């Protein structure tokens, strides 16, 4: 979630360019922005976003079901651009952008946006309505062709902020040995406890939550750290960039 981001990284891009997003939505999935080519200082604009993704198929869900998937990205300005306020934003545009409610990455850094989770049926595409700066006004400003990049997901991440992994990833064997016993953990509620009589004769069991599914067997044989279930993942997390010239009006 963009609140995981913000919790835990000053800074959702890199030096490399990429996105923090990606250190816990580890599938990558296109996404796509566009913003006028340029725009007049102290104006706003729309930047559209769009987070592609087939609808018909769902994703397992943190209690082990399936579900919809949700949306949300993050948007990295040039200083000095920020969310148009509402006053200065045109009803039109107010209508392209619907019930959402874009926050700045943290107080400090308003040319950061971010929003999400919403529903990925309903955002798949999102305007956002920026408020251009004034090269005039603000010094750390010029009438440059500035970057613009963009973080979008869609998708239930693989691992938390704590680096543990989620129900929404590829599960795998503790130990090499061979599975002795694969119960399907709790009663109807999902899991498996997969048992692994390593060489020495000890026993370990595995715990795999609900969602994956298993892709061994009992009597089966496994080396350490094999993968015990598929990559039950169908999101993904996407970048891309883009650019606009901040317009020097002239009279
Ligand atoms: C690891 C610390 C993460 C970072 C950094 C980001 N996300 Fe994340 N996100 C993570 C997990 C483990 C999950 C599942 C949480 C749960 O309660 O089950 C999520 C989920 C999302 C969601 C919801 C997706 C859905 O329900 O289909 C969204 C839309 C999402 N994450 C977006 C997102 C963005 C844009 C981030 C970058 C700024 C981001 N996440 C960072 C783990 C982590």
């Amino acid at each position: 979630y963009p609140v995981f981001a913000q919790q835990n990284y000053a800074n959702p891009r890199e030096a490399n360019g990429r996105i923090v997003c990606a250190n816990c939505h580890l599938a990558q999935k296109a996404v796509e922005i566009e913003v006028p080519q340029a725009v007049l200082p102290d104006t706003v604009f729309e930047a559209v976003i769009e987070l592609p993704y087939d609808k018909q198929v769902k994703q397992v869900l943190a209690n082990g079901k399936k579900g919809d998937l949700n949306v949300g990205m993050v948007l990295i300005l040039p200083e000095g651009f920020e969310l148009a306020p509402p006053d200065r934003v045109p009803a039109e545009i107010k209508e392209k952008v619907g019930n959402l409610y874009y926050q700045p990455y943290s107080p400090e850094q308003k040319n950061i946006l971010v929003v999400g989770p919403v529903p990925g049926k309903k955002y798949s595409e999102m305007v956002v309505p920026i408020l251009s700066p004034d090269p005039a006004k603000n010094k750390n400003v010029s009438y440059l062709k500035y970057p613009i990049y963009f973080g979008g997901n869609r998708g239930r991440g693989q691992v938390y902020p704590d680096g543990k992994k989620s129900n929404n990833t590829i599960y795998n064997a503790s130990a090499a040995g061979k599975i002795v016993a694969i119960t399907a953990l709790s009663e109807k509620k999902g899991g498996f406890e997969v048992s692994i009589e390593k060489a020495n004769g000890e026993v370990v069991v595995d715990k795999i939550p609900a969602g994956p599914d298993l892709i061994v067997k009992e009597g089966q044989t496994v080396q350490a750290d094999q993968p015990l279930t598929n990559n039950p993942n169908v999101g993904g997390f996407g970048q891309a960039e883009t650019e606009i010239v901040l317009q020097n009006p002239a009279r």
